[PDB]
């Protein structure tokens, strides 16, 4: 069937759309070469529409029947739980989209109760109607960039009232299942330390190590009807409540499988038939989907000792070689299976026999030595996009702030300390904005983080050596280098001078801010602090940070 079909009537923006780089006093201490910098709008949609309506084949053989029934065979493990509408309120983030039906996020947050008894009528109506589609929001993502320009992505969502709902039947599910089924394979279950180290452990676990990330040519399209029933037999696998499991098929029948689509004018913009961005499923169902048509097809294409790593749409398998001409000719059935599973690549997938070159999660490993000498693996990026996207809020407040999600996902590397650490503290300093908590989004869960907690933060998902790493690579260098010569960044050294003096202030106001200044900076000063363990680093609640993923999902944690 087509992914989507189209009315002709237009995806349309709720405000006015800036796609030209906000510039402020601070902008030119970033970045110089402003007009690399975009944001996409809803102006572009029509170009997104075109790439992701295709019909879609899918032909399905044993392979893919036989894993299949072994992640039902781990699912009928899980146990899981229905949320009170209490629960799964206090789920639902500040900045949500509203309801139509006349009651927003924290009118929900605050639990009024024209939000709870609309909620509990869309409850009684799941229950009910197990056929009626229920309507969605299409709109386009307003997202930052630097130019090559790439189309706006796509936004489905039902209204607030079924978000909620959604959360009360399978937010135990989506935050339980996929470890279960899937083990250690399972992603988003990882602290960046601890990917890291397990795709380290995996590389070094084979004999003759091969690796390849596989990109899917729009992963949400390639999503069948099929794929939605088969993920959902798969929940119903679960030990639930009688009214988990009819609100499951229901939301599944009515809205997962596929539903009208409307504009933010309220017009008709046509038909969905595929997976949709903005549903609760949408990273579980994603990754269920992945793993299982990448483990057939590894089955098909006869890959020895495959180990996959998946987080939603995001692939990458790593095998023993059988040389480079069999390797290459394996990765074209491998490619065939997942053609045929209706999971085509963008680009075709190649070999490495460098761990360090495969890119995944839009990350790649790389290796820098720590205070004793000791070579110390870690994860980093081209730092193209993260700085794009800090231009963009350096000058404008953003609902989520790039910028603190990946100084945490990005502590130990280069940029990120440098450049984001030094840059951002400078401004919190200014303002005297250092004790204001900020949102964040992080596996697409939305966080509220306080920036004096980087440094307990940034221990626990990286270890200290984040704060001691020095000697690192010349291809990371050239990278990044490169990176601040297209954007027109200052080089290195303006933000090593820079930092001495954000840390010195930092230092100067004692408790946290004191704290952040020693861990934080301690690369900038030639006469090195002494790193110990962070007293607070201990006392951290980080439970809930790494069990799984939630793009699209509406989670605040
Ligand atoms: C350093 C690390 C450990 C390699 C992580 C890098 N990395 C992320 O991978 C990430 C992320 N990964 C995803 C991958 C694939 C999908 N596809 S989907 C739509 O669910 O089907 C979604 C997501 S996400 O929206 O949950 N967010 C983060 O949220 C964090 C935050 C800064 C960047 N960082």
């Amino acid at each position: 069937s087509m992914s989507y079909t189209w009315t002709g009537a237009l995806i349309t923006p709720c405000a006015a759309e800036e796609s030209k780089l906000p510039i402020n006093a601070l902008s030119n201490s970033l970045l110089r070469h402003h007009n690399m910098v975009y944001a996409t709008t809803s102006r572009s949609a029509g170009l997104r529409q075109k790439k992701v309506t295709f019909d879609r084949l899918q032909v399905l053989d044993d392979h893919y029947r036989d894993v299949l029934k072994e992640m039902k065979a781990k699912a009928s493990t899980v146990k899981a739980k229905l949320l009170s509408v209490e629960e799964a309120c206090k789920l639902t983030p500040p900045h949500s989209a509203k309801s139509k039906f006349g009651y927003g996020a924290k009118d929900v947050r605050n639990l009024s109760s024209k939000a709870v008894n609309h909620i509990h009528s869309v409850w009684k109506d799941l229950l009910e109607d197990t056929v009626t589609p229920i309507d969605t929001t299409i709109m386009a993502k307003n997202e930052v960039f630097c130019v090559q320009r790439k189309p706006a992505r796509l936004i489905v969502f039902p209204d607030l009232g079924v978000r909620v709902c959604e959360k009360m039947a399978l937010y135990d599910v989506v935050s339980t299942l996929p470890q279960v089924v899937m083990g250690s394979s399972y992603g988003f279950q990882y602290s960046p330390g601890q990917r890291v180290e397990f795709l380290v452990n995996t590389w070094k676990s084979k004999k003759n190590p091969m690796g390849f990330s596989y990109d899917t040519r729009c992963f949400d399209s390639t999503v069948t009807e099929n794929d939605i029933r088969v993920e959902e037999s798969i929940y119903q696998c679960c030990d639930l409540a009688p009214e988990a499991r009819q609100a499951i098929k229901s939301l599944t029948e009515r809205l997962y499988i596929g539903g009208p689509l409307t504009n933010s004018k309220g017009q008709n913009c046509g038909y969905r038939r595929c997976r949709a961005s903005g549903v609760l499923t949408t990273s579980c169902g994603n990754t269920l989907t992945c793993y299982l048509k990448a483990s057939a097809a590894c089955r098909a294409a006869k890959l020895q000792d495959c180990t996959m790593l998946v987080n939603g749409d995001d692939l990458v398998v790593i095998c023993e070689s059988a040389g480079t001409q069999e390797d290459a000719a394996s990765l074209r059935v491998f490619t065939e299976a997942m053609t045929r599973y209706s999971a085509p690549p963008g680009d075709p997938p190649q070999p490495e026999y460098d761990l360090e070159l495969i890119t995944s999660c839009s990350s790649n490993v790389s290796v820098a030595h720590d205070a004793s000498g000791k070579r110390v693996y870690y994860l980093t990026r081209d730092p193209t996009t993260p700085l794009a996207r800090a231009a963009w809020e350096t000058a404008r407040h953003t609902p989520v702030n790039s910028w603190l999600g990946n100084i945490i996902m990005y502590a130990p590397t280069l940029w990120a300390r440098m450049i984001l650490m030094t840059h951002f503290f400078s401004i919190l300093l200014a303002q005297e904005q250092l004790e204001k908590a900020l949102d964040c989004q992080i596996y697409g869960a939305c966080y509220s983080i306080e920036p004096l907690d980087l440094p307990q933060i940034i221990e626990r998902l990286h270890g200290l050596s984040a704060f001691s790493l020095h000697s690192y690579s010349p291809g990371e260098i050239n990278r990044v280098a490169s990176c601040l010569r297209k954007l027109g960044v200052p080089p290195l050294r303006v933000w090593r001078h820079r930092a001495r003096s954000v840390r010195a202030r930092l230092l100067s106001q004692g408790g946290r801010a004191a704290t952040c200044g020693k861990y934080l900076f301690n690369w900038a000063v030639k006469t090195k602090l002494k790193l110990t363990p962070i007293p607070a680093a201990s006392q951290l609640d980080l439970s809930g940070w790494f069990v799984a993923g939630y793009s699209g999902g509406d989670i605040y944690h």
